[PDB]
């Protein structure tokens, strides 16, 4: 079976009812392609809002969650209450949530496992900054990353891995896809060497790095990327191009 | 100064048992001379809002320093308005020693907050450790004088004292040690900022609160209410409204 081509949209810390509304009734009136998985990921306060106005074809995702279901930890919000907003997946280890907010990859790990535990889908983000990439560690980084994820999932049938390539994020660089399909490749590879062929063969890996309309065609054409998770350009049009990337 | 109840929900509750809290709280006579306030996990802001009393305000348990922008899992003092809440709950213990915020990070925060319209609950306290170093005046002083510097009309402003050195530590803090504090930070108000911010800023009280020891903590001639946690999901948040009656 063909692994299924998936396209998440993140919003990041944007928009309010009004501008996240006119963006939902857009992506509600797009046509989406069968045999394509489409999530949007809206900012904490407004998963419920968005769940209520999005077609069920689109899934809800949390931009976070802590590892407890319940608890003294004010700001946070758990698994159990993005499942009972009827959010159905959570971005976890998200480039900003890394390096920004500094969590760390043991919390990661524990977010991961109390999310599957609690029946959530996981995006789950990785990838290596400019300093990391320019002294040649971006395989030690990645492989890492995902050893700590994988040690926490039990079942990767509900598990999409995205690759970030922080380094050419703000940075002034940019990625080629041949450099994309590089580490999509390595990535699949650790798979089956460390968890499973099957789990490699069926795992979603998508893409995390700059894409646009005009270059989300060739990107999605590589063997080993198997969709995107989009930042700014999940906010625009544009987001509907890349949904049809394979068409 | 009107006396002054929030209620922290925190990392608790689902739509079902939090629609039942909020039933019992819509039916509670809320006392017109108590401000209450309810903040709800982030995930149900709105819900919140939407169920709950006009009676009661709503505030969000965190916030951060910009409108928008690239940063996944946050949310903006503007979104929190969008919603319907008027405060926001800043500095909180949890925040400070689980997630390492920042007295920096804290004070932009209280900024941005108050600039874009939103009330704050700024919350300050001590460790067991630095208490036991006789270091409370100090630590508490500071992390105050942060947030006084983001601060310029203090009419939108609730200090919250945490002692966070009786939070499971093995030590409690009576109300005599409560009012303590409470009465040096106002005296820090009258000195760094003005007399009317003393007399009107109300200073709440953030350690443990029960509807037994709600009404002596209250009778403090200091302390303008409570920040309350646990008891805020029950019935018994009712008798904690109901200290000052
Ligand atoms: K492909
Ligand atoms: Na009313």
């Amino acid at each position: 079976p063909s692994r299924k081509f998936f396209v998440g949209g993140n919003w990041m810390m944007n928009g309010r009812k009004q501008s996240l509304g006119e963006l939902i009734g857009t992506l509600n009136a797009a046509k989406v392609p069968a045999d394509t998985e489409v999530v949007c990921a809206p900012p904490t306060a407004y998963i419920d809002f968005a769940r209520q106005k999005l077609d069920p074809k689109i899934a809800v995702a949390a931009q976070n969650c802590y590892k407890v279901t319940n608890g003294a930890f004010t700001g946070e919000i758990s698994p159990g209450m993005i499942k009972d907003c009827g959010a159905t997946w959570v971005v976890l280890g998200h480039s900003e949530r890394r390096h920004v907010f500094g969590e760390s990859d043991e919390l990661i790990g524990q977010k991961v496992a109390h999310a599957l535990a609690e029946g959530l889908g996981v995006i789950a983000c990785i990838g290596e900054k400019l300093d990391e990439r320019e002294a040649g560690i971006t395989e030690k980084v990645v492989f890492e990353q995902t050893k700590v994820i994988a040690d926490n999932v039990k079942d990767w049938s509900k598990v999409v891995l995205a690759y970030e390539p922080v380094w050419a994020i703000g940075t002034g660089k940019t990625a080629t896809p041949q450099q994309a399909q590089e580490v999509h490749e390595k990535l699949r590879g650790w798979l089956k060497s460390n968890v499973s062929d099957a789990v490699a063969q069926s795992t979603r890996i998508i893409y995390g790095g700059s894409v646009t309309g005009a270059t989300c065609k060739e990107l999605a054409s590589q063997p080993d990327v198997d969709g995107f998770l989009v930042g700014g350009a999940s906010l625009k049009p544009e987001f509907v191009d890349i949904i049809n990337a394979k068409q």
